[PDB]
């Protein structure tokens, strides 16, 4: 298991735009394309991305090059901030995905709001880091997801995706 067939599982795949869990216009494995109303905002967002006239539908190719781009810009953020560095530094590898995930999911700047959690974390108690990170609008939201990503911080196997 690796982080690209963890964020496969957690995200699908679709060739064509759609909405989110939150309402928000998508595509491809997890690609954000707007947070705008408009089906028209998000087609030409759309076809920036991809550069070319897409008309809302790309090709698996297309979705894994964005895919590809999103998880190494995922990566680069966590090793660029101040408040991720840390926490990922000192994480064994499973757990690493397990940082690299919420990430994806919810941008550096949220993940970053965690404080109490990545406090936790940093320090191994990782119990109690499950207990916190299950207090979240995230947890309640997408709970299936939420708690895929709990366990593995937990135990620091690919239990909960196999
Ligand atoms: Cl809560
Ligand atoms: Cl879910």
């Amino acid at each position: 298991m690796n982080i690209f067939e963890m964020l496969r599982i957690d995200e699908g795949l679709r060739l064509k735009i759609y909405k989110d869990t939150e309402g928000y216009y998508t595509i491809g494995i997890g690609h954000l394309l707007t947070k705008s109303p408009s089906l028209n905002a998000a087609k030409s967002e759309l076809d920036k991305a991809i550069g070319r006239n897409c008309n809302g539908v790309i090709t698996k190719d297309e979705a894994e090059k964005l895919f590809n781009q999103d998880v190494d810009a995922a990566v680069r953020g966590i090793l660029r901030n101040a408040k991720l560095k840390p926490v990922y530094d000192s994480l064994d590898a499973v757990r690493r995905c397990a940082l690299i995930n919420m990430v994806f999911q919810m941008g550096e700047t949220g993940v970053a709001g965690f404080t109490n959690s990545l406090r936790m974390l940093q320090q191994k108690r990782w119990d109690e880091a499950a207990d916190n990170l299950a207090k979240s609008r995230w947890y309640n939201q997408t709970p299936n997801r939420a708690k895929r990503v709990i366990t593995t911080f937990r135990t620091g196997t690919w239990d909960a995706y196999k």
